[PDB]
């Protein structure tokens, strides 16, 4: 109940978006539409993203047969 407000001043949504993929293309140095699918396949968590990507060969393997 009761909305807060949402939307208070101009943000860079996309701007930091653009920044990030480049960013992350940058810190890494893989393709730039690498980036992208990589943020938009990690909700865009960079740190996330970045700490999988680097170790993408080695996956926390455990499972767990129901």
């Amino acid at each position: 109940g009761s909305s807060g407000s949402s939307g208070m001043s101009v943000n860079m949504d996309e701007l930091r978006h653009q920044v990030m993929i480049n960013q992350f293309v940058l810190a890494a140095g893989c393709a730039a539409d690498q980036a992208k699918q990589l943020l938009q396949a990690a909700h865009w968590q960079f740190e996330t993203a970045l700490s999988t990507f680097f170790q993408e060969t080695n996956i926390p393997n455990s499972h767990h047969h129901h």
